[PDB]
């Protein structure tokens, strides 16, 4: 037996490219203007007024106009120990998010597989990604088995990332695709809030922006490299990807899971360190293309909050456009941790396309998607656009 | 700017190549002859006489010589909670746990990295496995920090994923190395039981069954395409590989990350459900290779349990010699999730090397590589031998 032989024929052509995408939320639509209230009512901490006015004015300064929340009013009237600040509580979060991180997912997915067209059975791959809880047998096998995959599909099931996710999602799709021919890879982010509600604290106001700032929602994909033509219809291509620690960050967003949930805590100047090192990604990405002007390339930026973006395009003197994609997910839905870089995806390709731009990037032919979270971490994924 | 250009520059040309292999494991090291006594002690359990019998006949029926546990008798007389069967005990397994599994794959990969004998500095990808706890950034993030490894290490962080893992690590660790020219994939599977140890109770023999089966261990591993002659020195590569869910398996190994730390649930017949699927497994990856003599190749089988192995011999008229390395390693280091196929690998090529033998893998040509765990999911890996 020749392994050349097999190497050469196991392997796929051209660039790993994203053939559908769909997304889908909580059907619950918590407003962000009257979100102090609720939350300081629902929580009990209707008493501490200088901590409800910082909260008010983190809602004022968010961006977000309203989010999707698994979590309800009733849901938290049942759950006490979820609305304290810290109080042991994972059994409760964790019941919640193993159903409820498949079952969103499930609806993003059926979304992606109707657009892509082909049979489900010829899903080869399956990616799954959360921070809202794990499980033995985890999302990726129900998930497998509430769409009905087929039982051999290649399972990769990317638990406790963060926020910077959605970028590794794609890393990883990019190398399951472009190294075995006829693969196709169902990507799926669901990231769910249930792991991280908790009432008010004044010594734990990184805590608190969270509470300001994080939604739920999940998307999904369908990439493979070498696409048929007219029967499968590309959107984006994947060129090239990285992922870096930056220097000085140590701390800067750390979670931890415990028997009170998932909890986080900012102890750097997260919209500070991206700033700072979003140029030296850029080159690293973009100097092999030979292009240097970033107001050239289509953009989309993890959210993590509104001055992360507005620190971004000051450091690189970004027109005010650049980030339209990406706010009008951030005031739609909020920060929906790793599935939100897929949501912008899709908002830039629809919005391209409904307005007769000549690709799906905004009319441009190259593009940037970035990831920020815990390390702090940096992922890139070069991008190209597809013509109409 | 040429996609085409850059996706044949960029890409790798032969097999994914296992370059180096390095293993570590806790000091302490527990004897099983003596384990039920120091077991039924430690957890306050010696009025329950009819339990510690049985107890007694699994250590006795599991060929297991000794375990390297983290947990020692004075770490367990601090925390009581996590000497009883379900006490609130996540906070304290995470404490050590966190700490525990970059310390102990450090080790490991520190061997494998010596053995290899190029710089740190040409790690371009890194994969991290445990089932033993979750943290934000992980462990992956504390690995990248221990061992000086480039910021820009390109990580994939694998939690939660149970017993079948060392297969699926290297599932990945192929597309890494194969659709990445130059790429070098550190590979660590760092597995320690303080998540799981708990205390005896009559009603839940499942969960007693891991506490007399479940040890503690790391492996790491070198993967690359294309290794430089007489530099880097091939040890096994690996051609093909699958996952899959065997049907009739529902619920056969769950496992839940609750306020009590982790526990396992066995539902079915799990030596009958793998030796039931065995063949199936064999006939995809090697019909295509036409080979149908599974006595000549050699074999690597994680080791759930004994029975796991006596049923798939039996089922095919295995010789007895074909899981010598592989009960050679449940007998010195007990099952050590995703890690032990990874010892068994180093075991085989060692005592091939050692003894003389034509290839690394028992003098064979081809060989396969089996994980088994929570779904019922079975991950195989063809792998090719390496002459001398």
């Amino acid at each position: 037996v020749s392994v050349s032989e097999i190497r050469k024929a196991q392997r796929a052509e051209g660039p790993a490219t994203i053939l559908a995408i769909g997304t889908a939320n909580p059907a619950n639509c918590v407003e962000q203007s009257t979100y102090p209230d609720f939350y300081f009512k629902i929580t009990n901490s209707e008493h501490k007024t200088e901590l409800k006015e910082k909260f008010q004015r983190m809602c004022d300064k968010s961006m977000i106009k309203r989010r999707y929340m698994y979590l309800t009013e009733e849901i938290l009237k049942e759950n006490p120990n979820v609305c304290e600040y810290m109080a042991p509580s994972l059994d409760a979060r964790q019941d919640m998010v193993v159903v409820e991180v498949p079952r969103l997912g499930k609806e993003a997915a059926v979304k992606a597989i109707k657009e892509w067209g082909q049979p489900k059975s010829k899903i080869t791959h399956l990616i799954v990604c959360t921070t809202s809880g794990v499980d033995m047998p985890g999302a990726d096998y129900q998930l497998t088995k509430l769409l009905g995959l087929r039982p051999y599909v290649k399972r990769y099931m990317m638990y406790q990332q963060g926020c910077f996710a959605g970028g590794t999602v794609l890393r990883l799709a990019k190398d399951l695709a472009e190294n075995n021919k006829g693969a196709r890879v169902l990507v799926v982010c669901s990231e769910v809030t249930a792991v991280t509600f908790r009432g008010p604290s004044d010594t734990h106001l990184d805590s608190l922006v969270g509470q300001a700032l994080s939604g739920d929602g999940a998307a999904a994909l369908i990439v493979g490299s070498d696409p048929v033509p007219e029967i499968e219809k590309p959107i984006f291509e994947m060129v090239w990807t990285a992922q870096t620690i930056a220097p000085d960050s140590e701390g800067a967003i750390d979670g931890h899971l415990r028997e009170a949930g998932l909890t986080f805590h900012l102890l750097k100047d997260v919209p500070g360190i991206v700033s700072k090192n979003i140029t030296k990604a850029l080159v690293e990405a973009f100097e092999p293309l030979g292009i240097s002007d970033y107001n050239s390339i289509f953009w989309i930026a993890h959210p993590g909050g509104p001055a992360i973006l507005d620190q971004v395009e000051q450091k690189l003197a970004l027109k005010p456009e650049k980030m339209n994609a990406t706010r009008e997910v951030l005031s739609e839905y909020g920060n929906m941790s790793s599935a939100c870089v897929l949501f912008i995806l899709d908002e830039m390709r629809k919005k391209s396309t409904q307005n007769g731009l000549k690709t799906t990037g905004e009319g441009l032919e190259w593009g940037v998607l970035f990831g920020f979270g815990p390390g702090l971490t940096i992922e890139t994924v070069v991008l190209r656009s597809v013509a109409i």
